[PDB]
């Protein structure tokens, strides 16, 4: 499913993301934007290390979810990576909450550092009513 901006904003707020671990809703919006363009079925195979990024938040199969084909992987979120491709983003959100809880916080996603950190992220939530 390809989410419309404000639709995603409101949906994330309902799931308890605004301020989750100190990270504002606008930051979560910036991240989803650059990772998949609000696409729940987005996948990126990483040839260099045989891992795959799944879903709206592009969660990696080496540490967070299990797809069965990634060498020496962990399943920290305790979910099949298939769960991260559903139109309903409740599982992905739950796995995203687990990812930020780690030592780097939201900095865990390199895309965040490149396109969101130290920038004006207001534009991602303006007029959405959140």
């Amino acid at each position: 499913k390809v989410f419309e901006r404000c639709e995603l904003a409101r949906t994330l707020k309902r799931l308890g993301m605004d301020g989750y671990r100190g990270a504002s809703l606008a930051n979560w919006m910036c991240l989803a934007k650059w990772e998949s363009g609000y696409n729940t079925r987005a996948t990126n195979y990483n040839a260099g290390d045989r891992s795959t990024d799944y879903g709206i938040f592009q969660i990696n199969s080496r540490y967070w979810c299990n797809d069965g084909k990634t060498p020496g992987a962990v399943n920290a979120c305790h979910l099949s990576c298939s769960a991260l491709l559903q139109d309903n983003i409740a599982d992905a959100v739950a796995c995203a909450k687990r990812v930020v809880r780690d030592p780097q916080g939201i900095r865990a996603w390199v895309a965040w550092r490149n396109r969101c950190q130290n920038r004006d992220v207001r534009q991602y939530v303006q007029g959405c009513g959140v």
